[PDB]
DNA sequence: AAAGCCGGATGTGAG
DNA sequence: TCTCACATCCGGCTT
C-alpha cells in the first residue's frame, strides 16, 4: 500500500485491505472486477497518498480511462462505477 | 436539467 | 532528453 507509485497497483492494494470496503471492493474477485462505492472519498486518499493538493474524482477518472486504449482497466459499459482488472500486477509489468 | 462518462490537448515532474 | 504516468482542463456525448 504504501510502497505502491502506480493508480492501477494502489487500486489494487486497497481492493486487497478489508478495511477500505467502503470506498473500492471486488464485484467479481475472480473475473477481477470492482466497483467504487465513494468515488470522491477514493480521490482523497489518492491525492494523499500521492502527497497532492485538490485531487478529484474528475481528475482520477481520466487516469483510469488512459488504462483503457493501454488495455490495463476496461470499464464495464452501462454500470456504474464497475471497472475490471485486465491484467494481473505481474502482466502490467 | 444536470450530473456521469468520454477522449483530446497540454502541463508536469520524476526518471 | 524524450518518455512515462498521470495531472489539469475542457467540450462533446450519454445517462
Amino acid at each position: 500500500i504504501a510502497d505502491s507509485r502506480l493508480l492501477w497497483d494502489y487500486v489494487y492494494q486497497l481492493l486487497s485491505d478489508s478495511r477500505y470496503e467502503n470506498f473500492i471492493r471486488w464485484e467479481d474477485k475472480e473475473s477481477k472486477i470492482f466497483r467504487i462505492v465513494d468515488p470522491n472519498g477514493l480521490a482523497r486518499l489518492w491525492g494523499n497518498h500521492k502527497n497532492r493538493t485538490n485531487m478529484t474524482y474528475e481528475k482520477m477518472s481520466r487516469a483510469l480511462r488512459y488504462y483503457y486504449k493501454l488495455n490495463i482497466i476496461r470499464k464495464e459499459p452501462g454500470q456504474r462505477l464497475l471497472f475490471r482488472f485486465m491484467k494481473t500486477p505481474d502482466e502490467i509489468m
